């Protein structure tokens, strides 16, 4: 009744760690407690990721929570699938079916295509970033080929910031050659903030221009900066701030202090932090299910090292995976239900549009049902 | 005075190993000799790749030669950068800059864009495969954005060996429906062979079609099947069989036997194995230059541990990298010279066409000079 | 009882011999058994054919089964007519009336002419091989002279196999220069396979061309390579694979231990082998009927030599011939009925084309009724 | 000393036999006198032909002379090739190379094609019979395909004489309405005589009709019937009546009597008879050369039975073949010389076109040069 888990967090991650500890203290069952081993590192460094994973495996950790990017996803997936260690992450889902990886970030390709069809778009620009994967870009290109679209895929992830002014000015001047008024911003948070800021400077945020933020976090950024101007702005939001549970959680979250809980005294929580909260919840739920199933998973610092030749797995790993992937709970992100691969199934995505008054949801998207209008 | 190096090879790259051994015996001794440690492994498995790298590092190898895949390149780059151990490879160049990696494959984006400009194409399909990366697809996407092209990018990678015929057939009927005669194949040898077989079966290799084989191995595939069809078949070739060095090497190499040297009894040699030969030459020349400079590189003791904390790299790694990047030799691929990032500069790619009498070179593409017609 | 027969199988006809053995072991009963003398020989050698015929006559056989070509048909027919010994064959029917020769192959000239009239052709080519024969070419030339057609007869039997690629390529180039779109392939299985391979290689199987495989073995050749090209490919088939008897035959034929029965472990049976099986059936039926007629068919070793001077035949062979020509049974080729001259009558030939979903029987041809469309 | 030879003659070749005996008595030398054993049989009967051949072979005969038909050429050539026995014939050349056979009849396809080219023919009818093979038919069809001729080939051998009136009228009316004014008669002497008799009866010999008789016996048939008909008639001839040797032979032939020399009391002889005479001459010359070369091909005992398994070859037969294939003597049919295969070369064919004063040689044809006009 003393489960030791592992935690990998980026060097500079505060809100996600705060949500992690909030969930841990919220779901601290009197039957058992989860003791985490938190490692802060540069996730982009595959060597550092491997070092942390190997140290946690040597320490005897049953389940590992962490993050990965395009430069550190393959190593994590391979190590987990070989050593039979369950990995729970809020990061982007891997392209394919990688075992022993629990992916709680819902896919956005289907919702993005459904929203594009709803908006009746034929020609548009697609500004993407290579720091998260090109699966969305490939899906957009395939849909464009199928439905006879004219998509201009432009990468904005390979430019610095000192020459950003001139580079993006040239990019937008080239975009105005075709009179492009509809663009999609499939970029990270800092990248999309740069896009919106430089759009404001260049003066292309006037009416007629349509912008789509291709991420689950729409209300986290400076929506007020481009709120005025009359330009269409649309996006997605996994979290429903109007839900009773979300409001109850956010009240306590705002009442928490900032010293011991960095990035907490605010009325907006990042979707990564929300997914970390549901990750804590699902970990506790799976371990309660394992305890109630009367299954012995006794393990300690005796499994061995990381680079054992041959690397023999342990039989409890497949049972831990079955327990993790066979739960159905509800959190900030909504209904949670994974498949045999480790991806959510019956999730719901709330679509919001930005107006002068403020952000406002226009409908919801699901798997069985396409975009719905209220 | 023996120098120990490492070797990573995929399970199936027999011709590459044969070319490695041929280069080893050719450049056997001038003032010393090399001692490679070969470790055949699944190159796409990041865990196995890490295990091989760590075993070779513990063995105390001065340099490492091996391949990598799109899902195993980050591990090599990170480990080599953090351990100051060079990695000479004939695989696809990395998307960016990475120290301690000596990439031997010349870039193809510039030559492909120059060939498209020379052919004056406005609506060309792009059948890409997710093995060597999507960097060329991205580059052609920005080029299309900046040159007003109609690119129909289609992924032909995520298909199994059970509906290949149906998938390729339906793809080509779709291409006929939008009436698209210009197609670019950015796939490897086996994939382009499958595509060529399918297009022959459906009967679209007749006059009125144009295909570009976007790989350095234009003649490595079986072009005799589409030689008499009547459609343009362009491509790029890195080895010139009419060159003195290549002709002498082929005369020495075709007389061998397929028992001790698998895949070494043919008049043609794959560009990957050619780059293996030139990589053996480059390593030999670099170590010869190091010996001539009288720099002490021998270890003072054991190499250490792969996952040691902190990862301390030896002071001779920078010297090894500089010596490897400072060599300028002539090989099968042509002039060999590396810049500060480990890429290849001052190279030449011969553009060739498949006429009814055989593949005939029509010109060459350099970095300082664009496509030249001869 | 024990009745001995002869066998003139060629050197290389493994499937026909396997079908012969299967027919023997299936139609053999306790009433009597058949003892064959199988001699493998170069059937184009009239000397060897005469030697084998003389030896089998010297044994004292009652009927002879085997094959012949255009270079050995006259000697076989003359020997059988002079010696009053019957000869059942699946080879091409003789161009005339010949007694004591039972021919299991139905005529194709009438069906071919009816199909040409149905397709309403005016200017078409006719690729013939002198090795198979020229009776069909003579018939089509006479019809063209009587119906104002433009037939371009081409011989393809004189091409040596050492360089039989440029010959076909130049031939089809000449056909293109003559604007020839419709071609009739009247050749053997190997020759038609080579012609189809060359056609696909030169890209002459696309929509706009028409091909008629003028032989009863439409599906025996590898038709899948040209199925998806898009050009019309018609032909004739004598064996109906959807019939109950044929399906029951294949149910056993596909599981016949190919090592023990060469050319049997397949779902496709050559029309020649099917005719051999039906010939075994008809000879067994004829001998059973002769035994059930209370006729003395006792013959001892009094045959002597085949070149007796004068050559006095044995009168017991005319009853054998009458019984053989008085057989009305069903089989793989369909209804079997022989006229006074031994040529097959009351037969149906299935006319099929090659579609994307496989060959389909669109109708049947008969002597009494012209081509019928379904 | 003497050499036994064999003679195969059809039932009715009385003048052929008379010419053979005239040649024998004229070329009888005191050094050795041959003793031919003449056999009379239906040459179309393959069984009789091979029985006579085997009787000769058992007799111990070194060289065989005789005729063969379309239905016996194959067996004759096969037996001669297998038993290494030389065969000398005046019949049609074999449709292809065949060892141990001497063809004394010069080819006609080249001369006929040259005459057609010189006569500026682009549309005609090729009336042929299947008696001398289809080599000429194949040659004219290939030449028509090459030179864009609209030739209509009609077979007349299969049509029964009783019913060959209504069909004759129908086909001639078809030719008249289609302006098929030019015809070619590649038929035997009797068939062409019947054809010209029918033409005279029907009155289709009006000005414009250009009949070509494709045989060497132009003057053999009745040409005075169409001498004053006003219709062009062109033929070929191998024996020149103006030569001194031919004139002396025809005088010594006409001075003979019809009692002991049937059909020898006229001034008109057949080209086949002339070829028989030249065959006797070449046989005598070859035997004289063999005797002079001090080569004894004498056999101690009987050759045995032809049906012996295995066969019984002998190198003296090969030496005899080499002796025959290296003879260059003149004769009634002109110069005689054989190539390596056995065909006759170094020959000239005299072309005559019928006029009101009778046949007159309008030129000659050879192989070292095209057709020549005098
Ligand atoms: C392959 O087979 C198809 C059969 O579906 C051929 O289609 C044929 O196309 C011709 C076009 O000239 C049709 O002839 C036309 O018939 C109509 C109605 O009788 C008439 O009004 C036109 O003037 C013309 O004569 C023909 O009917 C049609 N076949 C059938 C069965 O309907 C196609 O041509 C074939 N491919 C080749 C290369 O021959
Ligand atoms: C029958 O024999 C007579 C006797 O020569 C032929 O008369 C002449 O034949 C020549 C060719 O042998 C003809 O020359 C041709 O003339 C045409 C123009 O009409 C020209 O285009 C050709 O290139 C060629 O030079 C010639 O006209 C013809 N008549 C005369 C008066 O000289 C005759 O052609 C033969 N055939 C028939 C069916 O009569
Ligand atoms: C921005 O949003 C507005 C309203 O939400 C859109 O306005 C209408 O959109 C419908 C949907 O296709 C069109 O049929 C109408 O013609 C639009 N009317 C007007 C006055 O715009 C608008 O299309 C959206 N996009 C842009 C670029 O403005
Ligand atoms: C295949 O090659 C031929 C000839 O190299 C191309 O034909 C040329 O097409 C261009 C179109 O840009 C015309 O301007 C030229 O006149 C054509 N002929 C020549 C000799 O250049 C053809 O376009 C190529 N592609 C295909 C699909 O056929
Ligand atoms: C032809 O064969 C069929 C099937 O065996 C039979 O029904 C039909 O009566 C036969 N025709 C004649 C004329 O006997």
């Amino acid at each position: 009744n003393s489960i030791q888990i592992g935690g990998l967090f980026p060097r500079g991650a505060d809100q996600e760690y705060s949500a992690f500890r909030v969930g841990m203290v919220q779901f601290s069952t009197s039957e058992f407690r989860l003791t985490p081993h938190i490692d802060n590192l540069e996730v982009a460094n595959s060597f550092a990721v491997t070092n942390a994973f190997c140290s946690q495996f040597s320490r005897g950790v049953y389940a590992i929570f962490g993050f990965y990017d395009k430069k550190s996803v393959n190593t994590i997936t391979s190590f987990c699938g070989t050593l039979h260690v369950s990995f729970i992450t809020p990061s982007f889902p891997t392209d394919g079916t990688h075992p022993f990886v629990i992916q709680m970030r819902p896919d956005l390709k289907g919702a993005l295509l459904s929203l594009i069809e709803y908006y009746q778009w034929d020609k548009f620009a697609y500004l993407y970033d290579s720091d998260r994967g090109l699966s969305t870009l490939q899906a957009v290109l395939d849909s464009a080929a199928e439905k006879k679209w004219q998509v201009t895929a432009i990468n904005v992830g390979n430019i610095n910031n000192d020459k950003k002014d001139e580079t993006y000015r040239s990019l937008f001047q080239d975009l105005e050659l075709k009179k492009e008024r509809r663009v999609i911003l499939d970029c990270e948070r800092d990248k999309v903030n740069d896009i919106v800021d430089q759009v404001i400077t260049i003066g292309k945020h006037v009416k007629g221009y349509h912008y789509i933020i291709a991420n689950l976090g729409f209300t986290d950024g400076d929506l007020l900066k481009i709120q005025f101007g009359g330009a269409n702005v649309s996006g997605f939001q996994i979290v429903d701030y109007d839900d009773s549970l979300v409001s109850k959680f956010i009240e306590r979250w705002s009442t928490l202090e900032e010293k011991e809980y960095p990035g907490a005294h605010t009325a907006t929580i990042k979707y990564t932090s929300a997914l970390t909260y549901d990750a804590v919840q699902v970990m506790t739920e799976a371990f309660r299910n394992l305890r109630k199933q009367r299954i012995e998973i006794s393990r300690r610092g005796n499994a061995g090292d990381c680079l054992a030749n041959p690397a023999v797995p342990w039989g409890q790993g497949v049972e831990i995976e079955r327990a993790l992937k066979q739960v159905q709970v509800e959190g900030l992100s909504g209904n949670i239900k994974f498949d045999q691969n480790g991806k959510r199934i019956n999730y719901t995505i709330n679509i919001m549009e930005l107006k002068t008054n403020g952000p406002r949801k226009i409908g919801y998207w699901s798997e069985v049902d396409k975009m719905v209008v209220t």
